[PDB]
């Protein structure tokens, strides 16, 4: 028993192609154990669903609580690196900078803090940055925490957390398509099915006591159907996003609980069946206030930029010489 | 039992004298560990939080095992001890202390173990054991179950694994709190009078069963309703009074044969507020003079902490016209 001699037993029985171990309990779902593992190499242990995570499975001993194990809750770093230079001081191009700073930013990552119960920041980061070249004088960056969400339509049993506190308004998805019954036509074209307008998540500022909604929209006054429970959310309190297509009207569908760091949502809370959604997983940033990110129970912090490139900009900025004479 | 209860018993061998587990027909699902210090009477809060974290040490996620403290059944000895002028050197002080020993020493030794038993006749001849002078002793018990919570029994109920006599099963008196003022300059303007209850039980039926009554009122603050109406039988134990005070009333009862007693004092719409207590003693008369454990009730002399329950009267022999 003891996670802790689970962990092992799986650094043995399969240290062969997984990296690392965390066997934790949830609260909220009794009698299982679960064992968060990373693949060592890639992300998802059997991607392919279980030509791995069922092989585990398939190591008995002793006790009434089953295994359950699956691949680690990634916090990701939506980076957006600035890093600047100076003109002479390179000598090969801005390209071949590139594919030198993300060597770096991955050897910060794999070596503290790609790890279980271990942590990311981002001053600490930036030193490998600029620890690059001769210049390189400097690096500035803006981080967003990501989770990774599997079904857009609602969040887990227990809500979804960071391990991390964030700001008010902070969280925020990607956009997704929302396809409404309606029909309409331009450009000489036809009826071109059912009108899409791009919608989404985002958390509002907290209440007096820490807690804020998970609203949706924007919508047709719409495409949403108003109940004495479903109606627009009441009032300015977050960000909204561009109505290139003039639309405001959002709803009311969870909650965060920024300090316990719970997110909560269901789109059935309104009437809207997946059906509407062309999507499957969606993206949830939210900004910290952490100068320090920390991972934790089944959450890893990681850093893939080839099968995650998306996850990084980097801005260079070239400048001139300075004195060259004397 | 030792299946789990040994393992902890190495772990903690400085502490636990005792481990057993058990289920409880009726709480499907869960298993509990009583454990008797070595160390006294409740292993605290804290030596039980280690001891429970020791659960995930061997793993199981289930919910496994409660470690609690044991179901004590106490014996409210009456001893008497009657013993030789001439071959006695000591203070009386002296001679109790080492007969008090003695009664330890069976207990440790024959009786504080979980399922093994309290008999009277080998105490006593523990009681001779303690000097060369102890002529001869005798002695009276109770049997004495502390109670968690007074206002009611438990779901199921509370049993002593033993048999005891008519009118027997007593608790002892807590204040209730009728709620009429009582003008009385001497303290203010107003005491919030509070006279003595307990809660005793009457006689068998025609078949075995009989009622758990509970003690004196004054007819006005407890409200009757037909059905709801003081008890009349005279088949108990009423209590020493200054008052006029007679109205009991019933609530639960008495399996004489099968030992199990349930009562519940919101039978007569009294909220816990009403009593200025929250823990009670249970008394009863045995109906031998061998007595028994059974699923994690323990039998203990623990005489420096519960010395209510012993007491020694000594009797000085010489020649010798008369010893009462």
């Amino acid at each position: 028993v003891t996670a802790t001699d689970y962990d092992t037993f799986v650094s043995e029985r399969f240290g062969s192609i997984i990296q690392a171990v965390q066997t934790f309990t949830d609260s909220t779902k009794p009698g299982y154990a679960f064992i968060a593992a990373k693949p060592k190499s890639g992300l998802y242990l059997t991607t392919v669903q279980r030509e791995d995570i069922k092989n585990y499975l398939k190591d008995y001993n002793l006790a009434p609580i089953t295994p359950s194990i699956i691949s680690p809750n990634y916090l990701f770093i939506k980076t957006n690196l600035k890093v600047t230079y100076a003109l002479n001081k390179l000598q090969e191009s801005e390209q071949w900078l590139e594919g030198q700073i993300i060597d770096k930013i991955d050897r910060y990552y794999t070596e503290d803090v790609e790890i279980f119960n271990s942590s990311f920041a981002k001053s600490k980061m930036l030193t490998y940055v600029d620890d690059a070249d001769h210049s390189v004088i400097g690096s500035s960056a803006t981080i967003q925490m990501v989770r990774e969400v599997q079904n857009f339509y609602k969040t887990p049993e227990a809500g979804i957390k960071y391990n991390n506190q964030i700001k008010d308004r902070s969280m925020e998805s990607n956009t997704f398509s929302f396809n409404s019954g309606r029909k309409v036509v331009n450009p000489d074209t036809g009826l071109e099915e059912d009108v899409l307008y791009d919608v989404r998540i985002v958390s509002t500022d907290r209440d007096s006591k820490g807690i804020g909604k998970v609203i949706i929209g924007p919508f047709a006054s719409g495409d949403v159907t108003e109940n004495e429970n479903i109606q627009p959310y009441t009032g300015n309190d977050f960000n909204k996003l561009a109505n290139s297509d003039g639309r405001d009207k959002y709803y009311v569908i969870g909650e965060i609980n920024y300090p316990a760091d719970v997110i909560y949502w269901n789109i059935a809370k309104i009437n809207l069946t997946s059906e509407k959604f062309e999507v499957q997983t969606i993206e949830l940033y939210s900004d910290p206030t952490d100068d320090v990110i920390f991972t934790r129970d089944g959450s890893l912090i990681v850093f893939e930029n080839d099968l995650r490139p998306q996850y990084l900009t980097i801005d260079l900025e070239p400048i001139s010489q300075l004195e060259h004479h004397h």
